[PDB]
C-alpha cells in the first residue's frame, strides 16, 4: 500500500529535510571508519512516504502513549540508516529492524545526528561498504536515509560514555553521549508502531577538498 511521492528540490519541504540532512553532520570518533570521510551530502532526491495503513498504525499508537503520558506523545523527527529501508517503507518498523546488541537493549534506533545514521547504511558497522565497491567510504554509490516521525512518550534518560521492553514506566530510551560534547542524542524504541518513515533520502557522501 506504499506510494511515493518526489519533492522537488524547489519545494519548501524539499529544502528543511534538506538542512536537517546537512545541518545535523558531525565527525566521528572512528574517524569515518563506518561511514566514510566527509563533511556534507549531495542530496539526490527526497520522497514523501505514503501508507495510510502504516499511518495509523503510528496514529493510533501515539494516542496510547498521548494519554499515558500527561497528553504527550514527545513526537520528534529523527534519521533511521539501514540495510532494510526499502523493506521498512513498505511493511514499517517491527522486531527484525532492531538492533539486538544495542547499547541500550534490544530495539530499533534512531539518530539526531544524520551522519550516525549514515554509518549504519551498509549494516552495523558500516558492514562492507557499498555492495559494488566494498568501500565504506564509496563516494560514488547512491545511499538511502530514512526521516522518520518517532513518537518517545516518556523517554528513559540514559547517559552513555560515548525485542527488549522499555523500562517501566517509559515508552522509550534516550542515549545521550555525556564524553563527546557535540555528539547528538540516539532513542530506542520498543514498538515498530511508535516510527512512521515520513521521508526517503537517496543521497551521496561527499568527499571534501
Ligand atoms: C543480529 O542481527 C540481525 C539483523 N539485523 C541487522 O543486521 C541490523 C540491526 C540494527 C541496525 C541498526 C543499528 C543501530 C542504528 C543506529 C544507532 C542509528 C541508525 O540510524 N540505524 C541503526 C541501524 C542495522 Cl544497520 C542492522
Ligand atoms: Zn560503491
Amino acid at each position: 500500500g506504499t506510494i511515493l511521492i518526489d519533492l522537488s528540490p524547489d519545494d519548501k519541504e524539499f529544502q528543511s529535510v534538506e538542512e536537517e540532512m546537512q545541518s545535523t553532520v558531525r565527525e566521528h570518533r572512528d574517524g569515518g571508519h563506518a561511514g566514510g570521510i566527509f563533511n556534507r551530502y549531495n542530496i539526490l532526491k527526497i520522497q514523501k512516504v505514503c501508507n495510510k495503513k502504516l499511518w495509523e498504525r503510528y496514529t493510533h499508537r501515539r494516542k496510547e502513549v498521548s494519554e499515558e503520558n500527561h497528553n504527550h506523545a514527545n513526537e520528534r523527527m529523527l534519521f533511521h540508516g539501514s540495510p532494510f529501508v526499502n523493506a521498512i517503507i513498505h511493511k514499517g518498523f517491527d522486531e527484525r529492524h532492531a538492533y539486538i546488541g544495542g547499547m541500550f537493549g534490544a530495539g530499533i534506533y534512531f539518530a539526531e545526528n544524520s551522519s550516525k545514521s549514515n554509518q549504519y547504511v551498509y549494516g552495523i558497522g558500516g558492514g562492507t561498504g557499498c555492495p559494488v565497491h566494498k568501500d565504506r567510504s564509496c563516494y560514488i554509490c547512491h545511499r538511502q536515509l530514512l526521516f522518520c516521525r518517532v513518537t518517545l512518550g516518556k523517554s528513559f534518560l540514559q547517559f552513555s560514555a560515548m525485542m527488549a521492553h522499555s523500562p517501566p514506566g517509559h515508552h522509550s530510551v534516550t542515549g545521550r553521549p555525556s564524553v563527546n560534547g557535540l555528539a547528538l542524542a540516539e532513542y530506542v524504541i520498543y514498538r515498530g508502531e511508535q516510527a512512521y518513515p515520513e521521508y526517503l533520502i537517496t543521497y551521496q557522501i561527499m568527499r571534501p577538498e
